[PDB]
């Protein structure tokens, strides 16, 4: 009765094998393209999320090379502050910056948010980000038509979708680049509570695919926890990569440094949840993540992974990297193989913790 | 030598695949079928469980929409009485009532006890649930004929089953309904203490199968820890739901609240149990639950996740989410990503704990 | 380049289905074939260490039905003594007696020991059980013959061995059982030191369809921890089960009742352990396991068990039980889901702990 | 879009089979061979680790039949004298020495490094080990050539490798032996870091099937638990092991002694930790490994696991031993049953820890 489409495969279930390699890790290009017409020079976004990502978090991600999305957790006129103040901010050489030397940054909207949408054009946001629960609906379709009726010439993101089909329907309505990511967050509780997602690797896989057909990339939101997690999400075919959890512990995202017994912690939690909604039904929760100093620091570990493994794949940029990669699938006892394991960690690794 | 007929998946080994969608989760419609003659506004019903079910937790089931079905762990008198007191009792539109008003109520019964089955008939019980061990028998097989030849017209649920076997043998002597679990409940111990079980994903979808050829909806009993498993046990085709742990912990059920080491619990317990049946061999363990206060509220999160995964697969009503869904399979990797995961929980969600 | 011949199940990679039942768990037979010429009441056999047999542990499980095998860790002469009193020794219908009325025993030999096997013989013993650590050799099976030049008509058990090529050699050389088991016992090293061994579900499936072909019974010893293990082991087409832990922390196993941090205890260990042996390169250890009582409780706990089985399956006797079972393959979210899960068990069933 | 090539396991997935054996356990004999043209009494090899490595330790491998690989995190001058004081270094029959009566011994060079090779030849290493982090590489091939073209008769040994493609292009260049890895080790990190590596297992299934057209060895280097784990990587067809942290808690790996909370400790660290490296992305880590004695006791518990795994087999020699073995497929459950379950360990074992 019931129709099983597909075993689907997360992260930690595969491998990148390693290939011959004339590249050495320090001279990799790691340049990638964010949306169809807005290039990054390194292939990092962090999350549209009110613990995460604000005026400060992302000046630092264009400043290294990226972008960062201003949540939309605000009302529109301090929204529009936080991009002016983005816009109007080297020892920086790969800054990413739009055509006239302000840094590039985008923010997040919602379904019939019009005014918001104005208001952030007149600011001059280089792309506007536009969140669902679930991107393949008429409500986000409709609205990708609005927008891009009105303003042709607007970047426009849209998500999130976990199904080639849906990627097709965004594709089709002219959307510039698509968010992948049903569930795998660390701080989203969708897939427990409403039965619903596509676990990570296959879903990027199935919508990379799809989206390659209208020369449309694919950003994977949510699931990283370790560097190579992005080299994997790239090596597949995804064009960048969204991090939260990762970046909510560094100074630059919202909210001060507490200690608790005797560590140091930011908290963080998930936009679905009570405490960033304020009877509702969540999706997400709160929490705390360990303090990681500054997001230059968190950045250059997580590149350092990934041109590390661009390094064992033999690849000299992104997609020759996505052409190169061949993966193996892996057991349980593999991935414990994987990790550190039969030692007690006496001093912790600056990129690979607990 | 060894005849394995087939390899069986639970709640937590599959997900189901988000679709298009023009539904919104508040507008979709919930109501389905308890029996093929008495039909549910929401999908759940409380378990038949003496820590569970009494006259204050069934009638609260029904003012919401639902049924309750009181435990038979008592002497005929009180379970009349018990039965009596929910049909003699708006704010509750959604009530489910029988033709003159009232609200609706389940009992069980045992195999050989006509004399009880004659005093519920008396009070009105809507309808009686035989509950065994193994359905799939000639006691229960032969009850189920000797109440039908003398109550044509009393709606009867046979359980519990775990194969199409079964399905067919029930429906064919002529029973209104079906209940498919054998081993997945919180407080059962029968699938390690003798061997036996399907797990339930697999038997609800071997069950509804056969089911459909007679008509008989399937209600799938035991193994439900979030509000997603109910989604995707409707999905794969079963009717209604029963939830045992999951109400245990609330006011209406039976037993008082305690504090132990600062949280709050009410006692629960398998009917096989030795504290339910006062040398015997149980297939039950006696425990505690976290006190989560009113039905209304633990059932307002259930239906909450129900209606968010009907918008994610775009059905507008049970069936319609019957047809629409489509599931993939996934790795013990996949369920860790759609947990919480590195993240520490500071303020615990209405709907998902630890 | 490396050869795999099959991927290989365990216990708890399975489970029993539900058939059509006209049988009670109290009306079942559970008698049952030791050796191809003698009987058990009941199918369990106490295992040959000096941690769970000896004279009072074979009285009582030759007393309720079935056999209780004297380890060797010791003289001739107490061996010899040993038996004697068993022998020498109503309220106990079932009992398994020989020929003139006296409880039989077994005990244990190993190779190149005729002295051993001449006066055991003189003593009695009903079946002598010739344990190697590696059955499938030419020490094990040249013993085998001397054994049966000299005594044609003493029953004899060698193990263990867990291939089929391995019964087809011990049954041409003439054994009346195979003992099936390398790795699973509870205290045994010998998979993780060496690297061999065969999970036990596989190994008594293969070891059954060959002995099958010489009407050679096969006792599968180790790796118990429930009692729906013993049912599993039974249906896939074992006679007997041989049991070391559930046993060990009886009134009746040597050794002695000690408490350590409120909890009761007996000391229970492998023969292969420094601490049984007294370099030396061990393949058991030395532990302790949970104080649970009589013999008698624990058996009647463990047969209610298997009666409750072959009620669900529908099996009159354990060879109805064996023609009608069918299996199926679960996964690790469905083993969790036959546990207890969700509750925190309060009052510790007699049949399921921790 | 993704291409996945293999399902790949490592040891834990698999067990070996017992066959029929006319072999005793201190009958077989376990020498192999190093590299092509050097041998070795016993198939160990330590690591090449500034915590397990130097001279002390390799007197203790060489005495006892295998070898130490003298680790590069020092200058010249002093690996030369480590060198020179194993050379110059009964109750040691197996002893490994070259054709003076000298002990055998190696050390680790890195590319670019002609001038640490001309120096380590005049102190009369017998083999050097080219090891970098990613074997098949331009890097590491190009100086696999400059070393053969200047010192065709030196043995030299390049790694690490994890594919078939890298086992023919080091093999291509010419070198003596290959060593597979990437990832498996302890403490590395490599695979969760940067997403790359290949499970052990399957690693060195792949590489022996390719080199073994050279007629070149293949030394399994990292992911040693326990001493079955060596039984199976010879088994695979791998010729030889390096190991790790097993050696590294012993009086001969360099650090000293200390005690931490009652236990006893050595130190142990991946070579690309910071601390060993003393901004940079490390791939390894730094802790503490529980003392266990001398080598030579380590070395007799690891070797009697190879001989009792030899025994069950029925293998006389180490070649035999691949020839004859073969291999099942096992689940989680079956790895628990493998283990020590079910009972609480007293009296710890010199052979099965934790
Ligand atoms: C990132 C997530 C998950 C998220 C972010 C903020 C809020 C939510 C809340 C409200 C908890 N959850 C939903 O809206 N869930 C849902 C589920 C299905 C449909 Cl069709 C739907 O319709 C779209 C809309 O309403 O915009 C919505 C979730
Ligand atoms: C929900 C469960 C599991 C349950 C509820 C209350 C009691 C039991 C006890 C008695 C522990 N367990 C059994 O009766 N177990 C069993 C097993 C096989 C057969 Cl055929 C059987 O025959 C039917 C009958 O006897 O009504 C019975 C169990
Ligand atoms: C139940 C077990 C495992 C067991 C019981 C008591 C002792 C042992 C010790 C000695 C630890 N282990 C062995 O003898 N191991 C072994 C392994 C292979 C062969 Cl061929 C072999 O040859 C037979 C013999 O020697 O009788 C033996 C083990
Ligand atoms: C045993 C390991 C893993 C190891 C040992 C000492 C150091 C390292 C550090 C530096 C952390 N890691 C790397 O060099 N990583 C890497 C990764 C890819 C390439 Cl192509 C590469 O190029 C070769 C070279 O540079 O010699 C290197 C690692
Ligand atoms: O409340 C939520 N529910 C589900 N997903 C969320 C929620 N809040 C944020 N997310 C998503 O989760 C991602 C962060 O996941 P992380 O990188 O694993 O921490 C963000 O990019 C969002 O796409
Ligand atoms: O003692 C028992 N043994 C086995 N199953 C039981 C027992 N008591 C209740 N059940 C079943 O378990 C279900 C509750 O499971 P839960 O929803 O997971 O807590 C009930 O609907 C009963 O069908
Ligand atoms: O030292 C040992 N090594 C391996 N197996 C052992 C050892 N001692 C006893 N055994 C076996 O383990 C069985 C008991 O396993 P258990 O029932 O799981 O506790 C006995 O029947 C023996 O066959
Ligand atoms: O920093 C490192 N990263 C990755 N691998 C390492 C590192 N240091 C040593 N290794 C490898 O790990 C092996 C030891 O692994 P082990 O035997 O599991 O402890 C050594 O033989 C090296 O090949
Ligand atoms: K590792
Ligand atoms: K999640
Ligand atoms: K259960
Ligand atoms: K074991």
């Amino acid at each position: 009765a019931m129709k099983i489409v597909k075993r689907a495969l997360t992260f930690e279930d595969v491998l990148l094998r390693p290939g011959y390699s004339e590249v050495l890790p320090k001279e990799v290009k790691i340049h990638t393209k964010l949306t169809k017409n807005i290039t990054l020079n390194m292939p990092l976004i962090s999350a549209a999320m009110d613990t995460v990502t604000e005026h400060r978090a992302a000046i630092m991600m264009a400043r290294l090379g990226g972008l960062g999305v201003i949540h939309k957790n605000m009302d529109i006129a301090s929204q529009v502050r936080e991009v002016k103040r983005v816009k109007k901010s080297k020892e920086y050489p790969d800054a990413n910056k739009d055509n006239f030397g302000r840094l590039r940054v985008g923010a997040a909207i919602g379904v019939g948010q019009m005014d918001r949408v104005d208001a952030l054009v007149e600011a001059g946001v280089d792309v506007v980000v536009l969140d669902s629960a679930h991107g393949h609906s008429k409500g986000i379709i409709d609205t990708v038509k609005a927008i891009k009726a009105k303003y042709p010439n607007l970047d426009l993101i849209a998500g999130n979708i976990a199904t080639a089909a849906a990627a097709k329907a965004l594709c089709e309505a002219g959307v510039d680049a698509v968010k992948v990511g049903i569930g795998p967050g660390s701080i989203c509780t969708t897939r427990i509570v409403s039965g619903v997602g596509v676990p990570q690797i296959s879903a990027i896989d199935e919508c990379v695919e799809e989206a390659n057909k209208f020369g449309v990339p694919v950003i994977a939101d949510g699931g990283i926890k370790y560097s190579g997690d992005i080299a994997k999400a790239l090596a597949v075919g995804a064009s960048s990569v969204m991090i939260g959890s990762l970046l909510a512990g560094t100074d630059e995202s919202p909210g001060e440094l507490f200690t608790y017994q005797g560590r140091q912690y930011k908290s963080y939690r998930g936009m679905g949840s009570l405490g960033a909604m304020q009877k509702l039904v969540p999706e997400g929760i709160e929490g705390r993540v360990p303090y990681v100093g500054s997001i230059r620091s968190v950045v250059h570990q997580l590149l350092g992974g990934l041109r590390s493994s661009m390094g064992y794949v033999g690849a000299k940029d992104i997609e020759d990297f996505q052409k190169r990669a061949e993966f193996v699938e892996i057991t349980t006892a593999g991935l414990k193989e994987s990790h550190v394991h039969d030692v007690t960690i006496t001093h912790e690794a600056p990129n690979y913790k607990v």
